[PDB]
């Protein structure tokens, strides 16, 4: 039994009328249809779910709305009580940092964006389930303990692992985060904590800026619990697949977490306009195939996936589809865009990208 959440208001996420700030008139940036992060990429993603009959093989799990105890766990009260106050003015309005917006309620939206990601993690825990994808929106893993960041309200997956530490009683809960840009909120959260193994893989310095440091390894008794592997720009499937073998994988396997959450970005893929990697749909296929297989031999098989970023409307639902196929098991549609991609490189392990993964190896050592 594979969970699988959707819910119609992860679509209407208000985005504005500019592309990533506002519109400006006075910047002469003119108001367009589709900001960078509408939410119709992801709608588009959970239409191919349905069109392609995967959803046929999937368990619906409704989203429940993340109470203040969930968010708490997770993010500070100020950060709860200013998005409270945010939502709550007439028209909603920007968050903090110039992009990330809410409607007026738009709380509404990331308390079931979090509560989605909750209710899989609960269900896969009792064993009602054996693993989920949480198709939610607003994304979650810039959004550090006292704030919101990069589109991002609430840190959903951290919402996740506090639920599973606090609720479900477990000791230990691994973080996996292949959106392409750094985890720098989920790392925040959880920094001085060993017991929510943080990783990042991500393009060096994409989103934040100044940010993902291979030096930046947690604090306390939380040194060596967080884990970033910074890739150059230009890395394909061959990069990041020898990041899961080198680093990843031997990581979850040092560790032993119960659960293993996974921040699933596909915003690393060939198509994508924030970031300048080249992964396509089979090399999100062949992480995902990797991450449920280390999760079968390690932790029962407790594997949550939550969206996080992702902007090609048109390659994204195929790169999503791909990570869907390897929880059902099912093989229903060919990526439409392979041929034309494949041609493109990323299949080779270049040196530059050999040598950043190789300046992780020796932090696996302090697991
Ligand atoms: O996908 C996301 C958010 C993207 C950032 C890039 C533009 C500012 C927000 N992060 O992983
Ligand atoms: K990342
Ligand atoms: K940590
Ligand atoms: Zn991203």
């Amino acid at each position: 039994a594979i969970g699988y959440v959707w819910n119609t208001l992860y679509g209407w996420v208000d985005t504005g009328t500019g592309s990533l700030a506002a519109a400006n008139l006075t910047a002469r940036m003119q108001p367009i249809s589709h900001h960078l992060a509408h939410p119709d990429t992801k709608r588009r993603f959970h239409e191919l779910v349905c069109a392609s009959g995967q959803i046929e093989h999937l368990t619906p799990i409704a989203a429940v709305a993340a109470t203040d105890a969930d968010i708490l766990r997770a993010h500070s009260a100020a950060h709860l009580e200013n998005m409270k106050r945010v939502s709550n003015l007439p028209t909603g309005g920007d968050t903090g940092d110039g992009i990330t917006m809410m409607g007026n309620g738009g709380l509404e939206i990331a308390r079931l964006s979090a509560g989605g990601a909750v209710e899989l993690t609960r269900r896969v825990a009792t064993g009602e389930l054996s693993a989920g994808y949480a198709l939610v929106n607003p994304p979650g893993h810039h959004a550090p303990h006292n704030a919101a960041m990069g589109f991002c309200i609430f840190n959903n997956t951290s919402v996740a692992a506090g639920y599973a530490r606090a609720v479900l009683g477990m000791e230990r809960v691994a973080i996996l985060d292949w959106d392409v840009h750094h985890g720098n909120g989920t790392q925040d959260i959880w920094w001085n904590d060993p017991s929510v193994l943080t990783i990042s893989l991500h393009q060096h310095l994409c989103f934040p800026p100044d940010s993902g440091y291979s030096t930046e390894r947690g604090a306390g008794n939380g040194h060596g619990y967080n884990i970033n592997v910074p890739l150059p720009p230009g890395s394909g499937n061959a990069a990041y697949l020898h990041a899961m073998d080198q680093v990843v994988l031997p990581a979850l396997r040092a560790y032993r977490p119960q659960l293993i959450i996974v921040g699933s970005g596909f915003d690393a893929s060939m198509l994508d306009p924030l970031a300048r990697m080249m992964v396509t749909a089979d090399g999100f296929r062949q992480m995902a195939r990797r991450t449920i297989d280390c999760a079968a031999d390690i932790c029962d098989g407790r594997i949550v996936f939550v969206q996080e970023g992702g902007y090609s409307p048109h390659y994204l639902p195929f790169c999503g589809l791909a990570v869907i196929e390897e929880l059902t098991g099912v093989r229903s549609l060919p990526d439409p865009y392979h041929e034309f991609l494949a041609g493109m490189g990323g299949n080779t392990l270049l040196d530059a990208e050999r040598a950043a993964i190789e300046e992780i190896v020796p932090l696996l050592a302090d697991i």
